[PDB]
């Protein structure tokens, strides 16, 4: 009988159907003849945009070994044309056909097809991705509407991806939204462009959960009063985030808009712009459009008739041309009949580490968790090598589904405490997953077992990649080394990392919130930075236009929206006049750990930083109750 059935293949499962194919495990794929949502983005010509992710978090580990010179925005038609190309090696192994049902029994299921085909398989692994919206938006538009006005009552990258594509026609945008939190995907770290996914250390955590916390937070909470940042300007950004009742932070639940800040984006494309956008790169910068009010929040409770289809903002009524609701992330899992009769009922906080649910046996879900950062690839590798081995080794097996349910309890009390489910339950820090799923399987490393503080910098600072932790053991792919000494060659061992840690060691939440924005321009949501780039703008627009064929009249005056701009921005045009270090603390740690990168840790003598140093030996918050 059939060892493994995978139903679905997009992206998510390749790196597991590489696993079996390497330990020659018998398996068959079954994945629709339509494909997804990207097959549509091909058809339809829409494949015009860029992923919000880096290279280094978006592409599998055995990709990335042949692939990496340089960290760069990969577009979606290059992610596509990754897909096609792993495919077309194992589309021998796959069956186009369409799963309807799965009668789940004691060693293995039962799975009914349209055709009317039946197979019997001991392990099932759904990779079958999600059903989504605004995909209908994305997949099927109309770049012909111009001066229109739309209200969005969400805001997402997909949101935002939208309002990149309507803003060069004059589109008016209003988000009526409970406030969200949105990121720079790009940072200027001493001159040198970061993604964010590369500043988050997320190994600190196990320093101290409260560490980390102020390391991370202030971007996301509004802990300064600093009035450069976007959540002082503009208030209605801010969400309230009280069923957050969990000491891991950023908290499992947190979702977050990456946007280009168009000084990342003038330093990368201004050269060749027509070519640039041509090719998908898009200046979708929300705080450039709440700064210029080409975009504006409006209070949640802002009412409108959806009949007469009008806004209800100041003392104006303005018509909208279209209103944009969202919110889809519901996986898409056919029919599962526990005993092959009673009906399973998905949800994320019932099933083990995303991929095992409670009541079913040898059933895996791959492609389901969402990382809060970076790409997907990071998750899905780490998942393929947990399922991989689950599948392929029953020792390892009995030793998860032993005691499945106190892992899950356990693993609930630590990430979302008492707090009732939600929607984006579903999110994750990439960099405590990868490390929650290694220390699973044990392709994890030891704090313990550092020698340098050169290695001190990896453990901590080199970011929870997927390849990180196939560098060797049960894992290792070929040429993963040679790709860490590129990119830690790259990065100066992502000492800058590591250097505000240390920073920031002594201060409490609202010392390290000011420290942290005490900066040229910090990190995230500085409005100092946009003003100064609307001679660009033009350019974007005038150029965007060109590649997309566009005349807008641009003389024209929505008078009416000028003055709704105006009374959006008034806490921004009360504070902003308030405008005026981590930058030197940085430059000097540096100086420092550079210097002794290659010194016995725990020969270390006794800036007095070196005593906290040699603690990173034995941190205190290691304890996962959910591995052990
Ligand atoms: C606009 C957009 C932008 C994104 N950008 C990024 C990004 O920048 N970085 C990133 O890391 N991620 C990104 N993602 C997320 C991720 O890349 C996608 O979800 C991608 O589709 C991978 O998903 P998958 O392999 O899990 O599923 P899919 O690509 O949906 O593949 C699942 C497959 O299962 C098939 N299938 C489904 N149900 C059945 C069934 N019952 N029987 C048989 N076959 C079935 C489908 O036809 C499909 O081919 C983005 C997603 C979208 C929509
Ligand atoms: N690696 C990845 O998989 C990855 C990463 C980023 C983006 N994407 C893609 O981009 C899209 C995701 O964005 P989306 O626009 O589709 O919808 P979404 O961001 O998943 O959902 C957004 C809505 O969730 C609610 N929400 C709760 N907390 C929030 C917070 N802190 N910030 C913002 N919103 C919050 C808000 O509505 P309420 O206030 O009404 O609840 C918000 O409008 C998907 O297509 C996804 O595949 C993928």
């Amino acid at each position: 009988m059939l060892e493994v059935c995978i139903i679905g293949f997009g992206f998510s499962a390749i790196p597991l159907v590489r696993e079996l194919a390497r330990t020659q495990t018998e398996f068959q794929i079954i994945s629709a003849e339509s494909g997804s949502v990207w097959d549509r983005l091909s058809e339809s010509g829409r494949l015009d945009f860029s992923l919000v992710s880096s290279f280094q978090t978006s592409f599998y580990s055995f990709d990335l070994v042949r692939d990496y010179e340089k960290d760069y925005y990969p577009t979606a038609k290059q992610f596509y044309e990754m897909h096609e190309r792993w495919r077309s090696v194992y589309e021998e192994k796959i069956i186009r056909d369409f799963v309807t049902k799965i009668e789940n029994f004691k060693d293995y299921s039962l799975i009914s097809t349209r055709s009317g085909k039946t197979y019997e398989a001991k392990h099932v692994v759904l990779a079958t991705g999600f059903d989504r919206l605004m995909n209908t938006f994305l997949s099927n538009f109309d770049n012909h509407v111009s001066n229109k006005t739309f209200v969005f009552d969400t805001m997402g990258d997909s949101a935002n991806l939208l309002i990149a594509k309507l803003i060069p026609n004059n589109n008016k945008i209003i988000l009526r939204t409970n406030g969200f939190t949105a990121l720079d995907q790009e940072v200027q770290v001493l001159g040198k462009p970061f993604t964010l996914d590369q500043l988050e250390s997320p190994n600190f955590r196990y320093v101290s959960s409260e560490l980390y916390d102020r390391l991370m937070m202030s971007p996301v909470y509004p802990r300064t009063v600093n009035p450069a940042v976007s959540y002082n300007q503009f208030p209605l950004i801010r969400r309230d985030f009280s069923w957050v009742d969990s000491k891991s932070s950023p908290p499992n639940g947190l979702i977050a808009i990456k946007y280009w800040p168009i000084d990342q984006y003038y330093y990368h494309f201004n050269d060749d712009l027509e070519n640039y956008i041509s090719k998908g790169y898009l200046l979708n910068d929300i705080a450039m459009w709440l700064h210029t009010g080409k975009v504006i929040l409006v209070p949640s409770d802002t009412p409108i008739n959806f009949d007469k289809k009008t806004i209800t903002y100041a003392g104006i009524e303005r018509s909208f041309h279209q209103y944009v609701k969202g919110d889809a992330e519901q996986p898409r899992l056919p029919t599962i009949l526990i005993n092959g009769e009673t009906p399973f009922e998905y949800l994320y906080r019932d099933t083990f580490m995303g991929v095992i649910p409670q009541r079913l046996n040898n059933i895996y879900f791959l492609g389901y968790t969402r990382p809060f950062t970076g790409g997907l690839a990071n998750i899905t590798e780490m998942q393929s090598l947990f399922i991989h081995k689950l599948i392929t080794q029953p020792q390892f097996h009995q030793k998860i589904h032993q005691n499945l349910s106190k892992r899950i309890t356990a693993y609930n009390q630590h990430y979302y405490g008492a707090a009732k489910p939600r929607k984006h339950d579903h999110t994750v820090p990439f960099g405590f997953y990868t490390e929650d799923i290694a220390r699973l399987i044990g392709i994890h490393y030891q704090p313990n077992e550092c020698r340098s503080v050169r290695d001190l910098l990896f453990y901590y600072a080199f970011p929870n990649n997927a390849f990180k932790y196939r560098l060797k053991g049960e894992y290792a792919v070929d040429g993963v080394d040679e790709l860490i000494q590129k990119v830690n060659d790259k990065h100066d061992h992502y000492a800058q990392v590591f250097v505000q840690a240390l920073s920031i060691r002594n201060m409490n939440s609202d010392e390290a919130a000011e420290w942290d924005h005490s900066a040229r321009r910090f990190s995230f949501n500085d409005m100092r930075h946009k003003e100064g780039y609307r001679a660009f703008l033009d350019t974007y627009l005038k150029a965007y236009r060109q590649v997309e064929n566009i005349s807008v009249d641009d003389t024209v005056v929505d008078e009416e929206w000028n003055f709704m701009v105006k009374e959006a921005c008034q806490v921004r045009d009360k504070v902003a006049p308030n405008i005026e270090s981590k930058d030197e603390d940085v430059n000097k740690g540096i100086r420092l750990i550079l210097s002794i990168l290659d010194s016995d840790i725990s020969s270390l003598p006794d800036a007095q930083s070196i005593e906290f140093i040699r603690r990173l030996l034995q941190p205190k918050n290691y304890e996962l109750l959910f591995i052990r």
